[PDB]
């Protein structure tokens, strides 16, 4: 099972599914193999009736689609309309929460209120909206206002993409005509410009996909400014992560999915119903967290994490999860049907993201405590049905350190440096105790073993001085396997990275340091990465493709990864991804993206899908930015 | 040849290219075939980079996606998709000609303005705007401004949806939450529910393709109103069509793609330029038309139609055409590589719309006129060049009487009945004179032998008397073959049919008949058939799904003839399609679609592939219509 997963606990529920004859995505993916070779190298088009079409990578005929489309169209194409979905998802996200914030202030969703207040005010004061003697629920209407605006065209380019890059980067991407328009503008001009008989030239297909991942960009920075408004900017917490943070005697729930509008609330209530869950039967709500809305109150709440990704049905496979309730994004959908077998109820919230054979409740932020309530007492009828069941929890588990928004970050630094707390982070990059940066994200893919790439890169790395911060589920693969506990410092981390997360930890008054990878939230929380990256070009007076700062998605899978992948290469970063996409069955496009973009955003994407080589890489390219800044590396 | 087309100046352009050695789309069709089964039926996904997933249509493994997605899933996925890309294409062509009008009232682009006064009032008394006292540029501000709204939310649903169906019609489709809240929100939400591990439940899936479809229409009718406002409102015309417009002698210059922005100021400019063609030795600019852009300056012009869709590389094989000026949709990509053999000047004019080998002209409304002469000044030097050489322009032509806008159809009825101008239309639905309104709209497609199933099924429904509309390349395969010339009425039409043509020829004073098939204009002029289909709906008293009223894609190609057909299907109507759109790998899907959408909003698909078979199902759709309303059939 080592060759499926990693993580033991996941080990030990594929050995139970495979005795309960229960089919995983694992078992599923071996009945795919062989699979399509055209669809891996992205040779295949299907956006018109007389397709598909596909292209020999290599061989005789056929060489072109019907309609005269050459592999270098193709591949641009379906990597744009990836980029596309990928925004529109984290853009769904961003405008979910902005009515959110809308209807709160309106008097019209109690259940929600400001709570950052602080975060509210920097927001409106970064978007040029006055403060000065108004109501705080006047600002956050102009800055709900001011989200929903950037949907569409308007006077303005987008300004959660143009008020968080220094203006030197601005300057750059303007400068090549990426800045976007509006984010569902980007959308549908992709989709206009892939559809069959229009845009037919490669490097303009490409510009065109890096404008819409700033979209996407902006849409995740939204995402978590508003997220921060509404439930409140994370700062440092200790949980646990990992199977075994289900407990037999609980009513287990997991939150999945990705909005923390549903998940937040989720919580508050779940702690109103302790003692109807404890009239049950129930020690009471355990409520764990599962992919990205799971990382969102594991960062506020230090709710634990109970599984990510790829393993997500395993879960269930323990026999003790009551409930799994679900907004949007990457669920599979098997987890309806495993649910027959499991006796777990899966319930959706969301009217545009139903599974058959899931029970629905909708959810309205109207009436959020109600909603949470009726779905919670599904939950505890669930539990009373399995009195006298055995489970079989893996009794595994890690201790997780997290909570580092860059604002945490900041004021961490802060202890060390009162009025210049960036200063402290880069005497260390100057003098080596810190080689760079490097950023884990995006999630895991059944092709490769779960975890293996995040974990031998991330080893690597920290042994080289490297500051490694992590988001959605590429900081659950390092949680699970014990990179977030502070015990683990001595045997990760080199002596200068030692020195430093020491340093920092001792001087928060916590006598021991800094976790070894810095967990900085869910995917749309890599806008916090941005923050943190981009406040130090700005101290340092220099653009991010000058930084020693690099990102990898090393086991890649949605739409959404490759919308962030693109973003972190047209921002100006050297970005690793560990997944084939389907990009290699055109020569001239892997020469765009892997080489030529670095002419025009300095950023560029760096495809190795072995760990060990990609870490290599990833070091490289961390020392010739050292060497551009003439440091020593 | 006549395998390959059933236009006989295509055959002759087919062996020229054969005898030259110049590939076209049926021979990179030939070299595609066998095609891929799993793409054909729909049973592929690469939403993620787990893929790609198929899944087999019979036998063994693999039966479902890595994620768990069902064959119906990743059937409804895909279509969604599609109906979201051919949205966007109509959407982006609306949004420019809104981009366009704002900018002519404004004082920026004065080489636009408003042409169409009355269509200007009437529009902003159907969207609310006052008109009353205000003066002309000012309403047509609010008239943009309320066409950009459109795009995205805001306190009003689409009104280019809700202000152009009947009150009952709205109602039905609210019932079902099928009204779009935006035109660009709808395609990136569709993008988001699509993308993985989100909505995975077929009626969900589909249930947002009608909304999603309903922007489409959004787009298709403001696109019709935009046009009409700048450009005039079409009349009847009379011109010619098929590649015998072209003039060895002249300068041949085609209009290619969709936007009329662009080539009705080639159409007035050209004329500008005569003597700058005549000093270069030719008799002067003819300006010819292909595709929708074609039909646009035929409707308002009478620009004669060279050629359309599938046949588009012929034009270039006769050696007389020296240019093919292109905004963007539809555009073969394979021009660009034929130019090179034919000396033909292809030029782009759209920043989101090059292909690789064109040569590139920015098109700014602001330059119109300057820009206009610069790529009619490479179309004069490419004619110079060809001086001395021969050409084959086949001698094939036909006639074409065209400009039936509903305005002008309504207007001609008038003429029979002042103050009630559908009611004669109606006495004569009513008397059996005529049998019911066939819409054709939508492309040819390589897989049917060109226009074949458009003039078998026109053929069998003129004979049973049905009043038969055409638009886009649905027209041009009608135009091209004779329908369209009123001295066919009487070998072509029913006498019920002929005698209601001629009836209302003679009452617009001109001694013979209308033409056999009544030619609507563009594919966005689908609205117009919208308009008149409404309008006798509301004059009725009925909703549309009681009128005996179809619509046939009959060889439909784009993501944009999906989204048509959806959208008919969506608004009450049976709704042929005479290709397979990539939906037979899931029996449920196909259901819902051909069958139990009829539950929820009487409109439904018929797909049938043989032309005989289809028109007899068009008519048993006709007949049960007036079967319903108690007619005898
Ligand atoms: S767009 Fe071109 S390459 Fe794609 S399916 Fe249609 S004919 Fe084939
Ligand atoms: S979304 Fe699901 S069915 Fe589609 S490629 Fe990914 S794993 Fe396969
Ligand atoms: S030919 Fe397999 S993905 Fe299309
Ligand atoms: S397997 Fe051929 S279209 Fe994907």
């Amino acid at each position: 099972q080592n060759l499926k997963s990693t993580d033991r606990a996941v080990q030990q529920m594929l050995d139970k599914a495979k005795r309960e004859g229960i089919q995983t995505v694992w078992d599923r993916y071996e009945a795919m193999k062989p699979q399509c070779g055209f669809g891996e190298t992205g040779l295949c088009c299907r956006h018109c009736l007389q397709g598909p079409c596909r292209i020999n990578p290599f061989g005789d005929e056929p060489k072109v689609g019907i309609c005269g489309a050459t592999a270098e169209v193709i591949v641009a194409r379906g990597l744009d309309r990836s980029i596309a979905a990928g925004a529109a998802g984290h853009s769904g996200h961003a405008k979910h929460l902005a009515h959110t914030l809308k209807k709160a202030v309106q008097g019209k969703a109690a259940s929600y209120m400001i709570k950052d207040r602080t975060k509210l005010h920097s927001i409106a004061k970064r978007l040029g909206i006055p403060t000065e003697g108004q109501k705080d629920e006047d600002i956050a209407l102009e800055v709900a206002k001011a989200a929903l605006a950037d949907f569409h065209e308007k006077d303005t380019p987008v300004l959660w993409v143009t008020t968080v890059l220094p203006p030197s980067r601005v300057k750059v991407l303007s400068a090549h005509g990426l800045i976007p328009a509006g984010i569902d503008h980007e959308i549908a001009e992709i989709m206009h410009r892939t559809s069959m008989g229009c845009d037919a030239d490669a490097q303009n297909l490409l510009l065109g996909g890096l404008r819409c991942s700033l979209a996407d960009l902006a849409g995740c920075y939204m995402g978590t400014d508003l997220a921060d408004i509404l439930f409140g900017t994370p700062a440092p917490v200790v949980t646990e992560s990992n199977l075994g943070v289900l407990k037999a005697d609980a009513v287990n729930v997991a939150v999945h999915g990705h909005n923390p509008v549903l998940s937040d609330i989720i919580v508050s209530v779940s702690k109103e119903m302790e003692n109807e869950a404890r009239a049950a039967g129930a020690t009471g709500i355990n409520v764990v967290g599962i992919c990205c809305t799971g990382n969102e109150v594991l960062m506020r709440h230090g709710i634990p994490a109970c599984t990510h990704s790829v393993s997500q049905e395993m879960a269930m496979i323990t026999g003790a999860l009551d409930a799994m309730i679900l907004d949007y994004q990457c669920i599979q959908p098997s987890v309806a049907t495993i649910a027959e077998c499991t006796g777990t109820t899966v319930i959706t919230t969301m009217e545009m993201s139903k599974i058959t054979g899931a029970t629905h409740v909708n959810f309205a932020e109207e009436a959020a405590v109600e909603n949470a309530k009726q779905i919670l007492r599904l939950a505890i009828d669930t539990f009373k049905r399995r009195k006298g069941k055995p489970v079989e929890i893996p009794n595994i588990k890690t201790k997780v350190v997290a909570g580092f928004s860059t604002e945490a970050i900041i004021n961490a630094l802060s202890k060390l440096n009162a009025n210049d707390p960036l200063k402290p982070l880069i005497d260390n990059v100057v003098n080596g105790n810190i080689r760079g940066v490097c950023l884990f994200a995006g999630c895991n893919n059944v092709k490769v073993p779960q975890d293996q790439n995040f974990t031998t890169i991330a080893r690597k790395l920290l042994k080289q001085n490297v500051l490694v911060v992590a988001t959605g589920c590429g900081a659950g693969a390092l949680m699970r396997h014990g990179f977030m506990d502070p015990a683990n410092v001595d045997e990760l981390c080199g002596d200068g990275l030692k020195a430093v997360l020491t340093a920092i930890g001792e001087a928060n008054g916590l006598g021991g340091p800094l976790p070894p990878v810095l967990h900085m939230g869910s995917c749309v929380d890599n806008s916090r990465a941005v923050a943190l990256v981009a406040a130090l070009a700005n101290r340092l007076g220099v653009d991010l493709d000058r930084l020693p700062v690099v990102a990898s998605a090393a086991e890649a899978m949605h739409e959404k990864a490759v919308a962030i992948g693109t973003w972190a290469v047209t921002i100006g970063l050297p970005t690793h991804i560990g997944v084939l996409p389907p990009i290699t069955g055109s020569l001239p496009v892997t020469q765009i993206l892997t080489s030529s973009v670095k002419d025009i955003t300095g950023g560029y994407f760096i495809v190795e899908l072995d760990p060990e080589t990609a870490a290599d890489k990833l070091l490289a390219a961390i020392n010739e930015r050292r060497a551009g800044l003439g440091l020593p590396w």
